[PDB]
């Protein structure tokens, strides 16, 4: 039990972590959607002390779309926090920020919410 | 690339950065008097390979608001892009989720917006 596993969100992508003694989330994320093909690169932090009134564990990381296959010039960032038990769950929000010219910078990040499972749903 | 080295928010915040050749962000996310207190580990990646086009680079972070000394037990994530030039900039919008309970979880997400320049006010 805990963070570091393998999950995966309700669409399919595949989310392979390690949680270090340090605070630290490496590992790798590979999309079932979007401008993306193959793993890619994740790194972020995580609450190593969380709170022992039954509250959940705040994390977030932070993926390139850059891999040796395909650039999308852009990035995406989950937010969210780990709820342990017999069903444990990481329930996050994101934001997919792409780089644009000032003209386009409005419509430049997407938002949305993925939550991950030890069981691919 | 432009991204490496000290950056200012609006609200007396301030990040040292460093950007890998390979797309890493590693560096520290404090406060503009710079005590230890206020220090906390950063970790993010950078699209290493950004469009020619006048485009900007994408990127992120996430802090978790644990040190040495004090834990919110929550987490930020920064999505956003790094506009170079006489005036840079890192453009972004962020996610700020507390650990919560399954009860308070509907409200455990706050967001908004940070501009950082390269000139401390």
């Amino acid at each position: 039990a805990g963070i570091t596993g393998t999950w995966y969100n309700q669409l399919g992508s595949t989310f392979i972590v390690t949680a270090g003694a340090d605070g630290a989330l490496t590992g790798t994320y590979e999309s079932a959607v979007g401008n993306a093909e193959s793993r890619y690169v994740l790194t972020g932090r995580y609450d190593s002390a969380p709170a022992t009134d039954g509250s959940g564990t705040a994390l977030g990381w932070t993926v390139a779309w850059k891999n040796n296959y395909r650039n999308a010039h852009s990035a995406t960032t989950w937010s969210g926090q780990y709820v342990g038990g017999a069903e444990a769950r990481i329930n996050t929000q994101w934001l997919l920020t792409s780089g644009t010219t000032e003209a386009n910078a409005w419509k430049s990040t997407l938002v949305g919410h993925d939550t991950f499972t030890k069981v691919k749903p």
